């Protein structure tokens, strides 16, 4: 029940996912804590994305090894194991940037979002249209 139109670039190496709403990287802290820094010299803000199946990505920290998930009331937090609440479906936005549905929760767009102060924003309060789901992969 989504669009298909897919970002370019592999998962060859590994990512720092950048979201232009505040500027912040997406970081997974050790204790499962997931928000945005600025600070490019973090350890956890390096992410590794595989895809499980065409379009269909997990997000894991190289730092921790911890998997970016989101729950069943729309909180995003660091799981040790993958689960079904691990896998977002990766897709082109505005022709440009890449943004995460939760597959779990894909039928209510439940994004993968950053606010400007850089705390992540609950599912049910993203959507189409923000700039906290608006990410842009770059090197490490």
């Amino acid at each position: 029940h989504h669009h298909f139109n897919l970002p370019p670039g592999n998962y060859k190496k590994p990512k720092l996912l950048y979201c232009s709403n505040g500027g912040h990287f997406l970081r997974i802290l050790p204790d499962g804590t997931i928000d945005g820094t600025r600070d490019r010299s973090d350890q956890h803000i390096q992410l590794q994305l595989s895809a499980e199946s065409v379009g269909e990505v997990y997000i894991k920290s190289t730092e921790t090894g911890q998997y970016l998930a989101m729950d069943t009331d729309g909180l995003l937090y660091g799981s040790q194991t993958p689960n079904e609440e691990c896998l977002f479906l990766e897709r082109l936005e505005e022709n440009h940037y890449n943004t995460y549905i939760s597959k779990k929760h894909a039928e209510k767009n439940w994004f993968v979002g950053l606010k400007k102060n850089g705390s992540c924003k609950r599912g049910p309060r993203t959507h189409y249209g923000q700039k906290a789901i608006l990410f842009l992969p770059l090197p490490v």
